[PDB]
DNA sequence: TAGG
């Protein structure tokens, strides 16, 4: 486990709080949010990384995460 | 709710 998978959001919810949401969780690797506009569907959520694998453990505990504003179903994402 |  190292990624996650935030489901709907935000058109483009702030990386920033994801960035902290996520910082806060520990070492976030990356962030990602989605957008309807190379498949124009409902997509629109979000996928955090973290280096490690430990707040990505912890997160799928609180898949639904409260990033801010946006929060969503966030299930180890993964690519 | 599965980017990209």
């Amino acid at each position: 486990v190292k990624k996650i998978f935030v489901g709907g959001l935000s058109p483009d919810t702030p990386e920033e709080k994801i960035r902290e949401y996520f910082g806060g969780f520990g070492e976030v690797e990356s962030i990602e949010l989605p957008m309807d506009n190379k498949t124009n569907k409902r997509r629109g959520f979000c996928f955090i990384t973290f280096k490690e694998e430990e707040p990505v453990k912890k997160i799928m505990e609180k898949k639904y995460h409260n990033v801010g504003l946006s929060k969503c179903e966030i299930k180890v994402a993964m690519s």
